[PDB]
């Protein structure tokens, strides 16, 4: 895997941003995590987690997006990726806070799937936000 660049145009919620990718905006959602829903017909902890993700890529340096081994977008169209801000993942900083669970785990994108169980077994051990 690699990290290529792209740059924020808005942050949606804990898990969905709109990116500009290559020049065209995107709209991209995070891998193998689920912040809590703030969209469809509000979950606790959902305006925490859109407000860390948001906070934590505004303030970022440089953007990063990495594509897993498989699809690279969804049935909707959006970017699958980690997002790195300044190098530091905004997959696992959602599920080490337990403003995220590990979820759609789907082979063959499941490259940084142990790293992030493991980041999620400690916000549970921590009883962090989701977890307490
Ligand atoms: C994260 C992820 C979500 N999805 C789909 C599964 C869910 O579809 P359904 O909406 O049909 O259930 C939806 C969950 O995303 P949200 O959590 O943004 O709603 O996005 C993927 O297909 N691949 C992925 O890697
Ligand atoms: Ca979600």
């Amino acid at each position: 895997l690699h990290k290529e660049p792209a740059t924020l145009i808005k942050a949606i919620d804990g898990d969905t941003l709109k990116v500009m990718y290559k020049g065209q905006p995107m709209t991209f959602r995070l891998l193998l995590v689920d912040t809590p829903e703030t969209k469809h017909p509000v979950e606790k902890y959902g305006p925490e987690a859109s407000a860390f993700t948001k906070k934590m890529i505004e303030n970022a340096k440089k953007v990063e997006v990495e594509f897993d081994k498989g699809q690279r977008t969804d049935k909707y169209g959006r970017g699958l990726a980690y997002i790195y801000a300044d190098g530091k993942m905004v997959n696992e900083a959602l599920v080490r806070q337990g403003l995220a669970k590990v979820a759609y785990v789907y082979k063959p994108n499941n490259t940084h799937e142990q790293h992030l169980r493991k980041s999620e077994a400690q916000a549970k051990k921590e009883k962090l936000n989701i977890w307490s």
